[PDB]
C-alpha cells in the first residue's frame, strides 16, 4: 500500500496556535493577534506574519483592514 491516510479536516477550538505554520507560541515567536479579530485562529506568530505578507501581498487584514504590527527598523526594500 503505498498510499497514506488524509483528507478534509481542521483542528478544533481546543489550543490557540499558530494559523499560518500550525505550531506552539514561542517566546520569540508568541502567539499575537495581530489585529481586533478575535476567536478564531486569528493568532499568527510575529514572525510567520510576515512570510503571509510578502505571499499574500497584504500588510492590512481583509475584512477590519487594519494594519498589522512588524517591527520595523530600516525602510528596507520597496515597490517602484
Ligand atoms: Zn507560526
Ligand atoms: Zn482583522
Amino acid at each position: 500500500g503505498s498510499s497514506g491516510s488524509s483528507g478534509t479536516s481542521i483542528t478544533p477550538s481546543s489550543q490557540d496556535i499558530c494559523r499560518i505554520c500550525h505550531c506552539e507560541g514561542d517566546d520569540e515567536s508568541p502567539l499575537i493577534t495581530p489585529c481586533h479579530c478575535t476567536g478564531s485562529l486569528h493568532f499568527v506568530h510575529q514572525a510567520c506574519l510576515q512570510q503571509w505578507i510578502k505571499s499574500s501581498d497584504t500588510r492590512c487584514c481583509e475584512l477590519c483592514k487594519y494594519e498589522f504590527i512588524m517591527e520595523t527598523k530600516l525602510s528596507g526594500p520597496s515597490s517602484g
